[PDB]
């Protein structure tokens, strides 16, 4: 009785709606749904990585299906030479596609597995998608990941971008079905600090409310943001940008009066809950030139401190498919070397801050 | 240029050696390259929780290959009907493909994803199958996921089996590229303590090293094992199994005089680092059953507790691939309610272990 009837293949999206885990996580405590929103989101972002999108809309529809507008490139329209359907609809429905496999349509991006739209689109009970380029207005819709038809250009305009409008799929998602503004929010919050000049707009069609994102100071105003309930202790925010052998550093940070340690770090604007080797990297330096600071000036750590880790990296390594912890071990080194000469020129630079912080480390 | 040229798809295993950290894990450390064995492993071990293998053996090979030998029923050898293909074919060169998406081949199982050694057989150099069943041999050669030849009978047998041998592949592991006795014995003891009655084998032909676990006392064993070089407290390690509402739920558990917990959760055999709904369980019991006791004996928590959980779960969730939360409410409840009624027992029948843990807990 056990013989090859009992070996079953899963194709295309089937397999996301048997094993949803796998692909987007919990489908019960709303982690899951949110992540939906956050897959299309960090597409959009990726072509303003790119340096093509400069806006960003995101719309909690009264009928609880969510859209994300972006004014990026759009999704390429074009037949698929091998597949032989547009490009767009092998990015919807099959499983490992897309344009992030080499670094030719974009250096760096959050995206790096060829899933997650069609993860959205194998989770929903409908997509609609509507791609702006060549002149051409381009629509589709699918039902449960399958296309109504292919996709069709219906109308002239002179804007780019793309929108995906989806509905999740009841069959999927239970109990946390409704998409909580607050939760979205904080994350496109987020992703206006990280992303400077990016304009992002949340909107809910369900009681008119709206914001707009579009923080002036980067990674300096989120460290702000981060202390602004607490008790920062010196005024000179710790700041740096630079790209040096293929990887982008951006660090800022700042210490408060409280004693937890509060480090964010990033990935191609994709969070490390579980840290790695950029976390690594600022760890050691942070060490280090506190240490020399302090022996150089003549006296006998990470308490009180807020900061936030952003990289850049072409080909990111993670322990995982969730991204959660950053294994790239040419990072730590990227990290490291730039906060070790530029976090001992801001002690130099910023004398009464210095004094301030290494008086609280000392205690 | 960012037009339907720019999408690539990766077809069948190309995108495991793509992206081995969504498959596979971390390709440097070592952690990874275990694994591969540990998939290899599982997929025998499941066979042993269906009720048919009863012999599972390991070598480490002195070209640093490795095998694994199971005495199960046998990969199916059979053309399958949809992919036109013997099912063992199907089976190493398909993504989710496998006999574990129903019931029907396994009650329970480790496997859920129809990956794993499929995974193994993209990361590998070299893979040799090697089936018993149905009075048959097959053999079949796989070179970086590719087979030689259709799978083929070359003799006759009385045996039913499955090994697998391979050699993974240095264009996907770097670093920590030789296999380790003790990572692996360390896994393997483990198994023998969750799985009674099978016997596993480990065999080193670089050095003859060998051993075989066979612990007579299951999980009971493994609190004991867990605890030999700390100092126990008490003589009577608290143990039960149960099935109900087709979940299994089997407790160990004894305090050491130390203050550390060290509680080591498992579903289907499988670890879950991060802990989940069964932890949540087992620690809810835990809370109300000494609380009950305490107070019913007039009196006025998890310090110094070493214990094992693991459940039998027939459709497992868990928060990503990587398996290390579950997230199966239903198992909360499992474990919990068995706890509740076989812990308060045990303080019954064992009192002066439960004078002795109380006394503790007081200070
Ligand atoms: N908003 C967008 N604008 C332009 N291209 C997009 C957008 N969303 C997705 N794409 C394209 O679709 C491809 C596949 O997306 P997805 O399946 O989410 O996986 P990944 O982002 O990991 O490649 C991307 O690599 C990109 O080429
Ligand atoms: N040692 C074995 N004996 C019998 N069947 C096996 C064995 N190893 C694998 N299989 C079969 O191959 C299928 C696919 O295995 P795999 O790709 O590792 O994924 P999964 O275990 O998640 O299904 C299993 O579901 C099982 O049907
Ligand atoms: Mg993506
Ligand atoms: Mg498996």
């Amino acid at each position: 009785s056990y013989d090859s009837s009992s070996i079953k293949v899963l194709k295309g999206l089937d397999a996301v709606r048997k094993r949803p885990g796998m692909y987007i996580g919990d489908t019960d405590d709303g982690t899951g749904l949110h992540h939906m929103v956050f897959e299309v989101v960090d597409n959009a972002i990726d072509e303003a990585l790119a340096g093509h999108c400069k806006e960003i809309i995101v719309t909690i529809h009264a009928d609880n299906s969510v859209s994300v507008q972006d004014d990026g490139r759009g999704i390429p329209t074009g037949i698929h030479p091998e597949e032989g359907v547009s490009a767009a609809e092998v990015i919807m429905t099959v499983l490992h596609a897309g344009g992030k496999f080499d670094d030719n349509s974009y250096k760096v991006s959050g995206g790096l597995h060829g899933v997650g739209v069609s993860v959205v689109n194998a989770l929903s009970q409908k997509l609609e998608l509507v791609i702006q380029r060549e002149g051409k207005i381009h629509r589709q819709i699918y039902e449960h990941g399958v296309p109504q038809a292919p996709l069709a250009v219906t109308g002239e305009t002179e804007k780019t971008g793309t929108m995906v409008r989806f509905w999740p799929s009841l069959e999927t998602f239970t109990n946390v079905t409704e998409f909580e503004y607050e939760i979205l929010a904080k994350r496109l919050r987020e992703l206006s600090f990280l992303n400077s000049g990016v304009s992002i707009r949340l909107r809910d069609k369900r009681d008119g409310k709206e914001d707009h994102f579009h923080y002036e100071g980067g990674i300096k105003a989120f460290v702000e943001y981060l202390n602004k309930n607490k008790t920062p202790i010196h005024p000179n925010i710790f700041y740096f940008s630079t790209e040096k052998d293929g990887i982008g550093v951006e660090v800022a940070l700042q210490w408060n009066d409280g004693f937890q340690e509060n480090i964010y770090c990033f990935t191609n604007n994709i969070p490390q809950r579980d840290g790695g080797t950029h976390l690594a990297g600022f760890r050691a330096a942070m060490t280090r030139t506190l240490n020399a600071y302090m022996d150089k000036e003549g006296y006998s750590a990470r308490e009180g401190l807020i900061a936030v880790v952003s990289v850049k990296v072409p080909d990111p390594k993670f322990s995982s498919q969730t991204k959660d912890k950053l294994v790239s071990s040419e990072v730590k080194s990227a990290v490291e070397q730039q906060m070790n000469e530029l976090l001992a020129e801001y002690l130099l630079e910023n004398p009464t801050d210095a004094k301030i912080v290494v008086g609280k480390i000392i205690d």
